[PDB]
This record gives C-alpha cells, structure tokens and sequence, in this order.
C-alpha cells in the first residue's frame, strides 16, 4: 500500500527516564503503533531524532577527555547514536511483529547526509542537544566555546548548527531494500552530517523531519508523517479562537504561517517540512499528528495536499 | 568472483592513536588493500570488531554514570560501536572506491548476533577489552565489580565474556545486499550480543572472527579471511624451526593445534574458526594473511582446506 515514512521523535524516546531500559521500552509501545499500520498493509519507511540521546553521549564524551580517551567529534556521536536508537527500535520492532504474527524483516542502515558548507546553520546553532540546565551551570559549559539557549519553564540546553539535508548517500541501498519489502531504519538523528563530494564529516545535528523529507523525496514515498503528541494541529490554543486544521491546503498553511501562527521552535519545521514535501511532486501528501493516532486509524488527522 | 568476508580488527583499526581522526585516518589504508580485492573481481563481505573502542565507550558510560545520564549497558555499547567504526569504514572505503573509479555501493546494518545463555563464556570472562591499565588500577576496579586479566609486557585488561554465535538474525537482508552487488559491512564488534526468540540483548562481546565464520556459512562465502599482522603462519617463530605453512589440510592444522602451538589468545581462535568454516561445506577454503598481503595478491598465504 502506501509507503510512508515516519520520524519518530528522539525527545518523545527519552521523554521521561533516560536510561536504556527505560527508552527501549518506551520504544516497544511506540512499535505497538507502528506494526498496526504494517497491518494495514502499508509500507513503513522508519526514521528517528537523537536530540537527548546525542547530548548525553556528547557529555559523555567530554567527562573522559584525555589522550588515551579522547572525544569523539559530533559527527562520530551521531553515528552511535544510530547504532544505539537503532538498535533499540529494531529489537522492539522485531518484537512486536513476531507477536502479531507478521513475519516482515527490519534493518537499520548507517546514513550518512551530504549537507552545505556554506548553510547558515553553521553560523547559527539551534538544535537544542542534551538535558536542561540552570543558568549557572550553562554559564560554567558556556565559556567552555559552547553556545546555549533558553527554554523558558525548564532551564537552558546546548544548541547545535541544524544545516539542511542536500543529499542522502545510502539512498539507493535503502531503496533497494524498501523493493524486497524490508522495513528500513534509516537517517538516524537526521543522519551522520557530512559535507563534499569526499563526504568530509561535520559537527553539527540536521532535523529529522527534513532529513525524513528528503528520504521521502529520494525514495518516492505517498506520505510524509511528522509526528506530534496531539492529533491535528492547533491554533490560538489557548485563545477563544482555538482551531483544528483536520483538512488543509499548502496555500491555506501558508496563510497561517505568513501570519506567525507556528512557534520557530517546534511547529514551524513541521509545517515546512510538510509543505516541502506536497510541493515536490504531484501526486503527494503529508500528515501531522499523533503517533497513537496513527495507532488507531481511519480517517486520519491533517492531512496537507494541493493538486 | 569469489564471495570473501574479511574480519577487520578493532586493535588494528586502534594500534596506536585512540583518535577517532586516526583510526578513521587508518581505515583509509586498509580500504585501499580491500578495494584491490574488488579491482579482482572479488565480492567483499566485511566485518570487523571493536575490543579497544568498545572499553573506551565503556569507560565515558562509567565516567558520567548518574540518574540524568545513564551508562549504556555493555550491548548497546557494541551498537554504538557498529554505528562509529561504521561510518568510518564506510566513509574510507567510499573514499577509497571513489578515488580507484569503482562505483559499488557500502552499507553497513546493525547486526544482532543470538547466542546461548549457558554459554561457559557467560562464567569466564575472557575478551580484553579497553585500554592497558596498571596492576594497582585495575585493583582499583576490579572491586567496582569487573574482572581484569593480564597481558605480560603491557599490562591488564577488563574482560568481558565471548559467548558463540548462534544466529545472525539480520542474516537474510544482508544476503540480499550482497545478491544486489552492494558492499556490506556487517556483524560488527562480532555482533550485538542477544539472546532468545525475543532477541533479549546480554551484556557480552563476540569474537569478529566467530561472527564472521557464521556470517560466512549463513551467507554462503567460497572463502573466510582472517587477519593477521603477518603473511603466513610460522610455528617455532624466533627458533632454528620457523616454518611458514602456506598451505595446509584441517587435519594438519589439527596435528599443529594438539602441540600447543598456536597462543590461547590469539593464534588459537583463528585456526579454531578457520577450520570450522572449512569443515561446514565441501567447496570452502579459509586463508590467514596480512591485510597488506591481500593488497598485492596473486598466490595468497596460508590456505587451510579439505576436499
């Protein structure tokens, strides 16, 4: 049926308990979800974040720092990162579809985004990475040559350079395996930043709904599913003028948009990765909501066309 | 041409510098003496462990242990370490076949290795793994709850137990891989160690060699590539007997093994999985040659069969 790739968010993963366990068994509800769509005989194109996940990591990397057990740069971390968040996603994965009886296969694929030198991001960094930190704590890091931003109610986080995926080198082994019906990982925390034709790794941590954006682009995908804790977008939340989008046109985000109705932080990526998305070829369509949304299914939850 | 799997060794990619631009910097070498197997004709199953950056990672879980960040248990370290030592072989090797105008396609998947749960190996912790500590260093965490063992002119090491594989359960994808003539990269740091139809991970790190030997039956390889620092096996090294091998029956290599020629702790393991590949199928052949070795070709070094 329709293939449709997913971005499962690193910061819903580690939403809570960020120990292993406790992520690898977020994950198995997670796959609970994914599996009833395999049951509707679609075909599912898996991705992921590595937001908290690369942070942690990051910091562990720095408490060790010596000759003997240097640090391994940004681009190195992330590549762990999918071995890990792979793995952990591929176990819950095989788990669930052995216990609903469906016998498909599922692989996580190293990948590796050719980005733009030159992309702005470079100059300003914006992924907020790791745990939440009190200013004075984010001071002692900042001088350190890091640079850190605020999220007002719980604390401050080390923001990264977010450059925009140009192109996936693994693509054609993942459409390859996408033809012989093989539930694929793939672009783990973005995938690996890389940048020239030698492929010259980057410091640096590209968002997983463009990097899912331009999979689906390069693997012909039907949907782009961009995943959020409630079903259907909201406007005016709080406000008396509080709006479900349910059915929406690009013409009609864009409307909202020009008229900053999505915060810079979460929401506008995820507008403008689906819109994106529906602009890159005809016949395409792009969603946004709940992953137990999808859980359920029927009629679902915005749905961003024009055709 | 001939389907070979080359186990590439974690102390090799790691033999001096512990930086990830210098092991990346030392896969670029080994990637050009893999690349002339591919000039041959030569299909390339790789593989390779992760003794030395597996202890590393290990210790930066140890050194920021706390509620906010966990250390990633022994399994999900070996992930990790796929998806590091990965992204740098895969880079090199694109390197490498970019530069020689080859254009094959790497991939690495994250490979989950199933093995018994009453494996002797789970009560001796053998496989030496990090860094070479000072006896009084390793008092310091042997009572953290880790065992060390000795290395006679270096120092001491944490061991980890080395279960055998039983199954590669991503076996049949990589098969598919390799019948699309795409460069694989697999099982490694000997696999992530699980356990059970539900793939229950077990703290553990397999022996590259082991792994690659099952990769090799399960994939059906014509030939079993282990490294060795040297071209030919010489017994009676440094005495007035130094005799190379060159080539050699299961049986002979039997004869050898009962005079207690080959070192426990290398040596041994290599002739062990060499000759179970040989004796699984009529038609195989293993070969234990230096990876420099290789790189030129033409009648190659220690060849063990029976047919």
């Amino acid at each position: 049926g329709k293939k449709m790739v997913v971005a499962l968010g690193g910061n819903a993963i580690l939403s809570n308990d960020a120990s292993a366990h406790a992520q690898q068994q977020a994950l198995v509800q997670t796959s609970a979800y994914l599996v009833h769509l395999i049951k509707q005989g679609h075909r599912l194109i898996v991705s992921h974040g590595n937001g908290p996940q690369v942070g942690n990591l990051l910091l562990q990397q720095q408490a060790a720092d010596s000759e003997k057990n240097p640090a391994m740069p940004l681009d190195t971390c992330v590549a762990m990162t999918q071995g890990s968040i792979g793995y952990w996603l591929s176990n819950a994965l095989n788990q669930e579809l052995n216990k609903a009886g469906i016998k498909k296969q599922v692989a996580t694929v190293l990948t590796q985004v050719v980005v733009d030198p030159a992309d702005e991001a470079f100059k300003n960094p914006t992924k907020p990475i790791g745990p939440f930190l009190t200013e004075a704590e984010a001071k002692e890091a900042m001088q350190a040559g890091a640079i850190f931003k605020e999220d007002a109610g719980r604390g401050w986080r080390k923001v990264v350079p977010s450059p925009k995926p140009i192109d996936i080198h693994e693509a054609e082994t993942i459409n390859t395996l996408i033809k012989n019906d093989i539930i694929t990982i793939s672009c783990g925390g973005g995938g690996i930043p890389v940048v020239g034709q030698e492929l010259k790794g980057v410091e640096a941590v590209i968002d997983k709904d463009f990097a899912s954006e331009k999979l689906a682009e390069l693997v012909d995908a039907d949907a782009l599913v961009i995943l959020t804790g409630v079903d259907y977008v909201c406007i005016n939340y709080g406000k008396p003028d509080e709006k479900q989008l349910t059915n929406v046109t690009v013409a009609e985000l864009e409307e909202y948009k020009q008229a900053g109705h999505f915060a810079p932080g979460s929401m506008l990526p995820k507008i403008e990765a689906a819109i994106q998305f529906v602009e890159s070829q005809p016949n395409k369509q792009a969603i946004i909501t709940s992953l137990e949304n999808l859980g359920s299914m029927s009629g679902d939850e915005i749905v961003g066309t024009v055709v």
